[PDB]
């Protein structure tokens, strides 16, 4: 039978509470995991999303001297490597939260506005999530347009690397891309396709949107360009990615699907899209096979 799927924008908190793993449950490695006053830091953000109902606006939060800091750090450095890395359509919306949202060196955006902005530009908006969801629940936030986005800011004693997602990632990351028309669509569908599906179904999708939205490249003007949010979010990786020690292959869904994603290291292979356009044709053909 046909499991639970969310039918309108706000079933979605029947799902985002299902959270498997909250965000104060630290892993074992991370750099905050003895650290007392990250950890009540990370249960205040927790419960701020687990509260959180569809309608609220999204609460604002008095960032630290120190997690203010942290993001200056990483926004600094990767906004060096941006002009030659990232795609056309990162490039085009970066400009546009700076002047609207307040994305600058010494200020961290809050989630509200960003979300405000999204929603005239492509009606993509953001809930604060509590914690780890499963690829289904996750995953259907984006058949309403809706982004699962953490609130917290990485630990500060390593600003550049992180295994996990924090606000750095989501800000830095995916943001910029869910203000494209073209690239909201493709994100849109991979939700729609996994409203009710299997099981089998939708980690395929969970692969796919791995490969794309957190990893993808693409081809531009025939030049290889970066459009994944874990790439544009981790200085080392996005160099990476784009030397000549990166194996590329063309994304392809039936062949991308088999492949392991890596969460604690470089990824083994990344998958180029000729453009959000044909990733989303080819998206269209896979699902009709899985579904
Ligand atoms: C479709 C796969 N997929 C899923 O099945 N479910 C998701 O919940 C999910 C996801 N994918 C992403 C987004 C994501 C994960 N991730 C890791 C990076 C490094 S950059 C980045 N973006 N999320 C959101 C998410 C939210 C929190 C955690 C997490 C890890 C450790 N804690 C304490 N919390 C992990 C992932
Ligand atoms: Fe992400």
């Amino acid at each position: 039978s046909v499991p639970w799927f969310p039918k309108k924008i706000s079933d979605l908190d029947h799902c985002a509470n299902r959270v498997l793993m909250y965000g104060s449950e630290l892993d074992a490695d991370h750099p905050g995991f003895k650290d007392n006053v990250y950890r009540k830091r990370r249960k205040y953000f927790a419960d701020l999303a687990m509260n959180y109902k569809h309608g609220d606006p999204i609460p604002k939060v008095e960032f630290t001297e120190e997690e203010i800091k942290t993001w200056g750090t990483v926004f600094q450095e990767l906004n060096k490597l941006y002009p030659t890395h990232a795609c056309r359509e990162y490039l085009k919306n970066l400009p546009l939260l700076s002047k609207y949202c307040g994305y600058r060196e010494d200020n961290i955006p809050q989630l509200e506005d960003v979300s405000n902005f999204l929603k005239e530009r492509t009606g993509f908006s953001i809930r604060p999530v509590a914690g780890y969801l499963s690829p289904r629940d996750f995953l259907s936030g984006l058949a309403f347009r809706v982004f699962h986005c953490t609130q917290y800011v990485r630990h500060s004693s390593d600003p550049f690397y992180t295994p996990e997602p924090d606000t750095c990632h989501e800000l830095l990351g995916h943001v910029p891309l869910l203000a494209e028309p073209s690239f909201a669509q493709f994100s849109q569908e991979i939700g729609l396709a996994s409203l009710g599906a299997s099981e089998e179904a939708v980690q395929k999708l969970a692969t796919c949107y791995f490969f794309t939205v957190e990893f993808g490249l693409c081809k531009q003007d025939g030049q290889l360009r970066v459009f994944g949010a874990g790439l544009l979010s981790s200085i080392s990786e996005l160099k990476h990615a784009l030397s000549g020690h990166a194996k590329v292959k063309p994304f392809d869904p039936k062949i991308t699907c088999k492949q392991e994603c890596l969460i604690t290291t470089f990824q083994d292979v990344y998958f180029v899209s000729e453009s959000f356009e044909d990733a989303k044709e080819k998206m269209r053909e896979f699902t009709k096979t899985i579904k």
